[PDB]
């Protein structure tokens, strides 16, 4: 499996035109299951997904979709609240690949696109497998903005190595991984004209007059699927207590919480994190 | 397998002779793992852990012992701190089985003893799988006693079925699983004399001047070992907020949380549990 | 100040007549200050505020105000989310009296009612003083019902006295408090056919399409007044988790928690309970 | 009330001379009451206590002590656990003053001096009042170090205006407090050659064998006297997660939170804040 055996591309409609980019794997497996990444700004399905997809892609149709905004999806100027905006377009993604009913894995943002998805199209969505997700989370302890989020605006206004570089090293615990290479890659992909758009749009979005789409704590006691919420206890972007109203209003949750691991569940706890999601969706 | 397939005893020295029942299953199979059952007067290994010891024993060689003053394990009508010296008593079992560093699976004040042996014998402690365990859990909202002991208190001073049935129902979030055959069955064990003596121990136990011992959460700090800490959310004997501190505190510490699902976890989500463990493990 | 000193009566209009009977006091006073007291099913004004309208009355023109169903107010056999209800006629008083915008005071159900009224009637709502509030509560680690819940439910389907004085036992931490006389007391307003009435009414809303209404935690955020959160550490009705989504959420919020004090705040610590709310309410 | 009105000084034994800054107001009042600063590098009683002393004093003869390495207290290039050594200072004073059984204001780092001084010499303290205080709390479920205790530590290895503003950033709700001159001011007393004596000197601390008597939390079920937590909900340095075990395991504990409020509890809620004290010490 590699980026370009698996790119894919679809044009869906989102208040016209929109082109998504993602990756398929795992094609034959009769269960399709849909991974949506975080929100970094050089982020993307196939690096956040890098230990992951194709473990999975031995039990499943793996789509893992790049969302709009990043990689090498449509990233416009302008969108209403973001998850609600990369919903609609999973919902015309959906439809044009005949899915029907799917799981969906989602981290960070990624997260709260699939609890927006699921409570927007509710038939659509079927078990939830949300890493230190947003949306959801409301953070009854920490002070907001957390530092990972300051750390991430920061960046937004001031879009240098070094600022990039101190976003990364609080999304993990073991902070050797954030490697020099790394750094310069995710500055690289972060940095361009159109990603900086992105962050732009995201910024301008945060001030829409549909901002409770987003308080998605409010909703999800209406969800009757199976979630499985997985968090690093040392997350600093979205912290452990922004488990808490999730996990007591959706009647069929589920919790893990990993001891030395940060926001990036699915490197710093890998196998863990998809030995979880396997037996978590039937396979 | 059968109670009498697997039954065994032991005489360990705690203050002078002391009898263990205890169960063995899966010899042969390499890695050994001693089960830890909890509290309910009329508690034991084999009922206990009736929908995980077939299960654990394809993997693992399985001793699951009775703890002193509960099923055929010598019943004394005194002891100091529980915990401590039923600990005591599982030390001489390690040693006279010839048992080096062994994992333990400990559910209510069976993971309160798991614990103070990983504590009091930190060498012979393997990794710790802890369903809604005692010792460790401090109640940061709960007010204490909880629901789930003042019940058991209850019969303690008033042996009645009425008063069982009580208890029994506050153990799971699926009262249907209390039927009047279990309630009978339980209650025959609960209230014979030397189930009343135990009772009695428990109760002037709690006053000793070692009580220190129990407060677990003081020093579970010291662990090195990876501990899976396991919580019904509907625990109503000791509630989801007593994971707090062990998770916070325990370096290599992992949580899982299941939804509709009480204190008896074994019982309720024996098939997740069983899957957990195994897992974790390393089997 | 007596019963009988301070008693009024009121026809508002909810669906149609209904009478409301309430407590005035401190009358010359410039600031209007409203009490809504608890939802024991003995409870009233009177009773519920014995240790603070005296008090509150020398700094304010206090109403207490007994809610439909309860006291000598009306108690219909019939009517939908009671929060809601109670609001409704409290509005009417409000109008009738030429109240504008006035502060609240508010107690396990009435402050529930408290909250409902500061979101419906946003204008007339000033300060809000709440001691374990139902409606804005939602316990994050306690499973419901809780202890308190379930003892009320109980006596609501057998009226004995020992189901009353278990279920007052749980509402104190110094359970000397509940003596014979209050038992006798209370037990005698309680089992009377209106009361049953009023408790068979309570029971069939609970089961009402507009049980939204009653989830308050998803508004709160709404409120622009200074709040007042106060709780008893060991309140075993609406616990202490229950505090968290409302002083997070609430943009002016405030948390005062007594510790060796249960659910009646104003009993077990009424000087304490008199003085913040002095403080609090600008007098 | 002056700086330089109220200057006290005094020499005790704490293993050898070690000279103590502090301002002494209110002669003449009958119950004396020690305060005890923050830990900020150019941190004193003089200007943590600005908004206060004045106000206390009316009421109580204040003593405000600058701890060992603030202020103009000797700053040793050397010590054990901090608290615990600026604990055997506070007591050396004590006995020199003649002071019996007092009670104790501290905040912050002070806050954990108070408390570790109230363990280490049960008889000598009273009552305390804790604002965001340090070695009783434990962040349950905020990553350590948090954002406000890692901008400390980047001071301290670089000591530039940058890095203090950063830092004195998140010690309030509304930046607006951090002004330009504040920032100076600070930064003036921060990096003088002694007070990077004093942090270099912490810093060594932090890794001595010593360090359990940091962990105050595992102690303070101990204290009998009532203890009045205080806490913004905003504080991003000690966040109101670590006011948890305290409240819950403290007998006569109380806590009050106040909404919109940082770090800096006794600035920016000072009013709140000196009403609360002047009550709960009894003036």
């Amino acid at each position: 499996l590699t980026f370009e055996s698996t790119s894919r591309f679809a044009e869906v409609d989102v208040d016209g035109p929109l082109k998504l980019h993602y990756h398929e794997a795992g094609v034959g497996n009769d269960q399709t299951v849909v991974l949506l990444h975080g929100g970094g700004p050089g982020a993307a399905s196939w690096t956040n997904f890098s230990r992951n997809i194709a473990v999975l892609a031995r039990h499943f149709h793996v789509l893992a979709v790049d969302q709009p905004g990043y990689g090498h999806s449509d990233k416009r100027a302008e969108h209403g609240q973001f998850n609600r905006y990369a919903a609609m377009a999973l919902k015309g993604l959906f439809d044009q690949l005949g899915l029907g009913r799917v799981p969906l894995v989602g981290n960070a943002l990624g997260g709260g696109t699939a609890v927006r998805f699921a409570l927007d199209y509710p038939a659509r969505a079927g078990r939830l497998v949300l890493m230190g997700p947003g949306g959801l989370s409301i953070n009854l302890f920490a002070p907001d903005p957390t530092e990972g989020v300051k750390r991430l605006s920061k960046f937004s206004v001031a879009p240098t190595r070094e600022n990039l570089e101190a976003f990364l090293r609080v999304m993990v615990y073991d902070k050797n991984l954030i490697t020099p290479e790394l750094v310069d890659q995710r500055f690289a992909l972060a940095s361009t004209p159109e990603s900086l758009t992105a962050t732009r749009a995201m910024g301008k979005s945060f001030a829409g007059a549909d901002f409770e789409a987003g308080m998605m704590w409010r909703e999800v006691y209406r969800l009757r699927q199976p979630v499985l919420l997985i968090w690093g206890r040392e997350d600093r972007v979205n912290p452990l207590d922004g488990a808490l109203v999730a996990l007591k209003t959706i009647p069929r949750a589920q919790l893990h919480v990993f001891g030395q691991c940060g926001h990036w569940v699915q490197v710093e706890k890998f196998d863990e994190f998809n030995k979880l999601t396997i037996e978590f969706l039937g396979g």
